[PDB]
């Protein structure tokens, strides 16, 4: 149904709001939540992890199967499987982890997944224990993405920062 509500608008495209994307995806019923993805779709840690538990971890197993056949992905690049009880589709990205040395540069190709997709519930991509400077992050979501997205930042200092600075 995508019934997204309480955001703050930044472009006529891009929305944000200090949320938990879980609980949003359960509010809305989004057709397509993105995942903040690792390239073996190991649903540990900060996204991830959150969506995956979230489903009781059929996410997890569906993930498995797939990467046991298909190998993994790349940086930059994205696959769609199913959202479970979250969404109709989760759309797994792959944003550089730039603490663990990868191209920055190809944040703009993580984000250029989301122009295949009318409406989305994203988180900020790259962003946390990824290392990336996120006010850079926003700017490349901005810049990159042409269709609608709802952007949850689950941390309220975080999120004040982002809105502050952009809207200098
Ligand atoms: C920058 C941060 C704030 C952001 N995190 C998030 N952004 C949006 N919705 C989120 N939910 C959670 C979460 C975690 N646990 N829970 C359950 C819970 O707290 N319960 C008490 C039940 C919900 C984190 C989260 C982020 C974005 C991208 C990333 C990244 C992190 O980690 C590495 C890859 O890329």
């Amino acid at each position: 149904v995508n019934s997204f509500s309480g955001y703050l608008k930044l472009t006529d495209n891009v929305y944000i709001k200090n949320a938990d994307i879980v609980e949003e995806a359960k509010k809305v019923k989004p057709t397509v939540v993105v995942n903040a993805a690792n390239v073996y779709l190991k649903h540990g840690g900060g996204v991830a992890g959150a969506l995956n538990k979230a489903t009781n971890n059929a996410m997890q197993v569906e993930s498995d199967d797939y990467i046991a056949t298909n190998g993994p992905l790349k940086v930059g690049g994205s696959c769609v499987l199913s959202g479970h009880n979250l969404a109709k589709h989760c759309l797994h990205v792959v944003g550089p982890n730039v603490n663990k040395g990868e191209d920055i540069q190809l944040l703009k190709s993580a984000y250029e997944n989301f122009n295949q997709h009318e409406v989305l519930l994203a988180p900020l991509l790259s962003a946390g224990i990824f290392g990336a400077d996120p006010i850079h992050s926003l700017r490349v979501c901005v810049d990159t993405v042409r269709t609608n997205v709802y952007l949850a930042v689950f941390d309220k200092n975080l999120y004040d920062k982002l809105v502050s600075s952009f809207l200098e």
